[PDB]
C-alpha cells in the first residue's frame, strides 16, 4: 500500500522526506466536498495532504484521514498559519489546527504569507522554531516568501525553513529566477501550487505546442498516452520541486499518480518549457510579488 516510504520523495534540509506528489484542499468552498475530495485522493494513492487554517478545511481533512482507513503514519500532513487572532499566539493556532486535524503533530507547518505578519516576521518565525522543539511540527517552513522576506527571517534564525511553498509553473519561471537561486543557495526546497495554470487559465499561450510535443515523446517512451498536464508535472519533477495538486476527478487524480513514475524529461525538454514559459508572465496568486 502507498505510503511516504513507498513513494517518490524529496529530502529536506532537516533530513526528513516529503512526498513529491501532494493534494491540497485549496480554496474548496464546502467542507462536505473537501472531505470527499481528500478521500478520493488518499484512496488513489496520494500520501501528501496540504491544508490551511484560513480556508477552514482542516476539519474535513482530519475527518477524511480518519475515514480513509489508512494509517496516519503512512501520510504527510501540512497545514499553514493564517493571521494570529487577537489575544493569541502562534502556538495557540497550531493547537487549534491539531484538534481539528485530530493529530498529535503535523509533518510540516508553514507561515502562509508574509502579508499577514508585517513587522512581526522575525517574531513569528522564532515562535514556529519553538513549535518544532516542542514536538508539534516535525518540519517548519514558509509560503509565498520573496527573497526580501526570507532575508528578514533568516537574520538571527536558528532554523532555516525547510520549504517555501509558492506558485510555480512555466508562466512565472522567468520572474521567480532570483528567489529560486536564493533558495538553492540556502537549501530551501520550493514546493509548487498552481502547476497547471498555463493550460487551465491561459490555454493558447506559447507553452501549449511545446507541451504537446513533449507529451507525444514521453508517451511514446512509456507506451501509454500522456497529457499536456502530466508534462507540466514532469517539469516540476525534473526540477526536484514537489507538486501540490487540487483537482478531485478520479480520472485526473490517476493521471497525477502516473507522473510519479512516467519517463523523466530530458534537459532539452525542460529548457524548451523554460523558454516558452518565459515568453509570458502570468501570476495568478500572491500578486504583491509583482
Amino acid at each position: 500500500s502507498r505510503s511516504i516510504m513507498s513513494s517518490l520523495s524529496i529530502t529536506l534540509n532537516d533530513g526528513s522526506k516529503i512526498p513529491w506528489l501532494g493534494f491540497g484542499t485549496g480554496t474548496a468552498l464546502y467542507t462536505k466536498d473537501a472531505e470527499q475530495d481528500v478521500l478520493r485522493a488518499i484512496a488513489n494513492g496520494i500520501v501528501h495532504l496540504d491544508g490551511a487554517q484560513v480556508y477552514g478545511n482542516e476539519d474535513s481533512l482530519g475527518a477524511a484521514i480518519a475515514a480513509s482507513g489508512k494509517p496516519r503514519q503512512s501520510l504527510y500532513v501540512t497545514t499553514k498559519l493564517a493571521a494570529v487572532p487577537a489575544g493569541q499566539n502562534v502556538r495557540d493556532t497550531l493547537v487549534t489546527s491539531l484538534k481539528k486535524l485530530k493529530l498529535q503533530y503535523v509533518d510540516l507547518f508553514l507561515i502562509h504569507t508574509p502579508e499577514q505578519h508585517q513587522g512581526n516576521l522575525k517574531s513569528v518565525w522564532k515562535q514556529v522554531e519553538e513549535l518544532q522543539k516542542e514536538g508539534l511540527a516535525k518540519s517548519i517552513g514558509v509560503s509565498n516568501f520573496r527573497v526580501q522576506d526570507l532575508e528578514e527571517i533568516l537574520d538571527g534564525a536558528s532554523v532555516v525553513p525547510a520549504v517555501n511553498q509558492i506558485e510555480y509553473h512555466p508562466y512565472v519561471f522567468k520572474a521567480d529566477q532570483p528567489v529560486i537561486e536564493y533558495m538553492k543557495k540556502k537549501n530551501i526546497v520550493p514546493t509548487s501550487y498552481g502547476g497547471l495554470t498555463p493550460i487551465v487559465r491561459f490555454k493558447g499561450g506559447p507553452v501549449d505546442p511545446v507541451l504537446a510535443s513533449i507529451a507525444s515523446r514521453v508517451g511514446t517512451t512509456a507506451g501509454q498516452s500522456v497529457s499536456e498536464g502530466q508534462v507540466l508535472q514532469l517539469w516540476l519533477r525534473a526540477k526536484g520541486i514537489p507538486a501540490i495538486t487540487t483537482s478531485s476527478k478520479e480520472e485526473r487524480i490517476k493521471e497525477y499518480l502516473a507522473t510519479e513514475t512516467l519517463p523523466g524529461l530530458t534537459p532539452a525538454e525542460v529548457q524548451a518549457i523554460d523558454e516558452a514559459g518565459s515568453k509570458a508572465h502570468h501570476r495568478v496568486f500572491s500578486k504583491f510579488w509583482d
